[PDB]
This record gives structure tokens, sequence and C-alpha cells, in this order.
């Protein structure tokens, strides 16, 4: 197996079932090596980015800045031959509205979840360690579950980190939340793709098939959406610093490698941001 | 709780002709029931430092599921040694992954017998666990001392690999002895080499809390190894070369050395296994 790492099932108060993916520094000789505040990072669609968070946690080690690391906690489902659950995140990452579909609307009842039996559970794993600082990562719907996070239950997390959010999800309603938000402390961290919005035609690709997809890309409005929120953020009294990342040739997919890595980064060894 | 697995991975042992050994780290696409669902082509790409990017590289390619450009992925081969609590082996890598000179210190000098080693042990030995996939292309990428060595396996064997992914290449080490083997390469199926670094490698911004003085060597050391400028005069004077199908050179904004890393791996596979072949550059 991996070394220095371990994993365990939880189940949330209705009983479904969670993997919960736990890593250290590379370094420790065991769990019990660490001592002391250490910053903690809660990723959701773990199974997607526990691995690289790992490792690039780890790749730090080498450099010139480290301070001594900190520990990933991927939160995941049980699954086999994939990464993603799509049922269970669509429930679990989308805020709770009127129109939204059957089946989504269960973030509040994941974010409990994931204060209430996530982040005990990892305590107990490190019953020598504080939590100095605690960060919230998301990936597309995850970046929504982030923001929600953000606007609705702001002292729950020190930093919030949405990668690449959908924020085109149910027409917009994320931006009621952020509005009510600044009308009315953590940092945010956004950050997408510049081949989002805007992708290049591959290689052989015929015109409908690339005009098709410059089209959906359009409709999903990464870019502007995100620089949207953003520009309605700038100045806000209740947030500590915004940081804004386009990641130039990167797609929806590619970006995550980027967004996840510098994402950990910053919020272990360039804490606290500037203001 | 209980260790954490890796699915649709495996790894092996293997030693060179100088008895000194390696650890073979492989994973091959995850909607695989095993290793013996590939059948037919598929590409295949061998990292050295391997400990260090095994993972990520794994991850990233299994994300790839997911795009809209994935066309059934590839073979990730991690080339690493035996370690434990860390990364990089400093004293085996220094000889693996740097070029025979005659001013280069003791320890130094080992590329050739370690592309020999890929080629003649690795190659063969991963090819035998996948006995019904052929290869259909190969890509060597490495980092920093690594990507010295892609540049140097590129420079003097290029037919050994189809694709040559150099990222943050020390093109500094020993008095940039690299660009004599690239002024012979370009003044003798051609392959294609990408080229990366980091915008904060030559010019790193200041810490929170770093004293002047402090960053100001920071800033000294960075300019010496030239990162950036290196890179960039070693891809124009490779720029319309016929032996050299493609070159592709990338600056990514605010990453260093490290955290360049992730991008670099991350985009090399991504591009060797969706995007081939490379528009002519």
């Amino acid at each position: 197996p991996l070394p220095n790492s371990e994993q365990f099932y939880l189940e949330n108060d209705r009983g479904e079932p969670y993997l919960i993916q736990v890593s250290w520094p590379l370094h420790w000789e065991d769990k019990q090596t660490g001592r002391g505040p250490l910053p903690i990072i809660y990723i959701v669609d773990g199974n997607a980015l526990f691995l690289t968070a790992t490792e690039a946690a780890w790749r730090r080690a080498a450099a010139s800045h480290f301070a001594g690391g900190g520990i990933i906690v991927a939160i995941g489902y049980p699954l086999k031959g994939k990464l993603y659950d799509a049922r269970r995140r669509s429930f679990d990452l989308t805020p709770p509205t009127a129109c939204a579909p059957v089946g989504y609307g269960g973030a509040d009842v994941f974010l409990d979840f994931i204060e209430n039996s996530v982040r005990p559970a990892v305590q107990a794993r490190f019953p020598q360690v504080s939590l100095a600082r605690e960060a919230l990562y998301g990936h597309a719907y995850g970046g929504l579950l982030a923001l929600h996070a953000l606007f609705t239950r702001p002292q729950s997390f020190d930093c919030y980190i949405a990668s690449s959010p959908s924020i085109w999800w149910n027409s917009l309603c994320i931006l009621h939340e952020a509005k009510a938000f600044v009308e009315t402390s953590p940092s945010l961290m956004v950050s997408w793709g510049s081949w989002e919005q805007h992708p290049p035609r591959w290689a052989d690709e015929l015109l409908d098939h690339y005009e098709a997809r410059k089209r959906t890309a359009a409709e999903l409005r990464m870019a502007d959406n995100a620089l949207d929120l953003c520009a309605m953020l700038h100045g806000c009294s209740r947030l500590h610093a915004l940081i804004k990342t386009e990641y130039e040739g990167e797609d929806h997919t590619s970006v995550m490698s980027c967004s996840v890595s510098r994402g950990l980064t910053m919020f272990f060894e360039d804490w606290p941001f500037h203001q």
C-alpha cells in the first residue's frame, strides 16, 4: 500500500457510507510523530483527488519554503473502476433550492456530516495534534459546495478553495447567497482553466463537433461567472483575502491537478494570505 | 482503519547490469477489470524520479476518463528507487540523470547506463506484463536533472522514444554541457519535445516575513541557474530543426521548481495520450 496514510468508512446520520482517506507528512515515522498545531485540508470528491493531494504535499518536503506540512483528508465514496459517484455527489454537493430536482439540495446535510463526524473522527487519529486551521476544497459541484459553505457558515472553515465552481447550476442560485453574504474573517481561493469557457479546436476535430463544444462551454460560462462573483465579493468586510486564478491552457479536468496542488501548498506554506 | 490500496497498479524490483536496484511502479486505466483487459495499441510514458511522481501521474491519467477528449488512456511506468520517508535518492539520481563529461565530479555521468537500463530491462519487463498490448508510442518524462536526462536522450539517441518531456531541465549543469549535444543534434519519423518551467524559478517572489538579505541570496542563486532563459535559448536553438517533428514550450505562471511538477507531469501525459501526433512546429 501507500506509506503514511490510512482509510476508513464512516456513515452519516441516515446510514449512507463514506470512504475517508487520510495522509500525513512522509518524513514522519508514524502518525504519533505529529505533535502540536498543524493545518488540515478536507477534499470532497475524495476518490478523484486523494493521491495527487497526498503526493503534492509530500513533494513540498524538498521545497525551500516547506514549514512541516499538514494533514490531507479526502472525503469520498465506496467505488470501483471510477472516481465519482454521480448520484451521491449530486445530493451532497448542491445547495437547497425550491426548484432543485429530486436528488439535489443536500449540501447542508453533508457539511454537517463533515463538521460533526469527519472532523472529530480525524481528530481522534491524531490526539496529540491540534488543528491550527482548516481548509475546504472542492472542484466543479465541489467548488459550488465550498462557496455555499463560505456564504452560509463562514466560521466553519478558515479557507475555502473553489476550483472551477459550478456557478451556472440551477439558474445561478449561488449568487443570491453571495449577495446576502456581502450585504450582511476567512479567505477564499477561486480558480478556473482558460480553456473551460473558450476551448481550442482539437487536431482533426470536425466543425459541427467543435461548435457544439463551444456552445456548451459558453452556456456553462465558467470564467465570466467566476469573475462576476469575485467582483461582487471585492472589498467585502467579511472576507480577509480573495485570490482568483485563471490557469492558462487548462480544461475542466486538467486544471484539477494544478488547483489542488496550489491550494494545499498556499494554505500550508503561505498563511495568512495578504489582506 | 486499514492501509490505502492503489487499484489497477503493481510494483516490482529490477536491477541494472551494474547490480543497482530500481523500484518499477506501473498503473493502467482505472475502468479496466484487470491488466488483461487492455488489448492492441496503447501509449506508454516512462517517468524518472519515479517515486516522486507515480501517484499524481496515475491519478491524473484516471481523471482523464471523465474528459471529452479521452481515447482509452495508456500505461504509466514510474522508474524509481527503494526509498522510505522521502521521494528522491540524491546519490543514485546524480549518476543516473547526468550525461558523461570529462570535468563531471565523481558520482555523475551515468545517463547512458541508465538509458540502456530503461530500453533493455524496463521496457521488456513492462511489455511482458502486458503481452496482448503493443506499445504504439513511448514518452520519456523527467524533471530537473530528469529534464536534463530527457534532453540528453533526444540529442544522443533520438529514435529511442517518440516524445521527450523535459520539465524544468537543469540546463545549467556542468557549465551548460548539454548545449554541445544540442548543437551537434541540430547540425547533423522525427520525435517531439515538450519543454517547460515555472515563472517563479528564475524570478522568485519574496516570502512573507523573509529578510531582504535572505531574499537577495535566493534571487542570486535563481539568476545563476537561469532556468527560463537557458530553456528559451535552447528552444530557439532547436526551432525549425528538421530532426524534430514538434517543439512545445510552456512557462507556467506562478509555479516554483517543486510546484510546477504537478502541472507538467499532468499536461505531459495528457497531451501524449490524447493529442498525438502534435501539430508541426
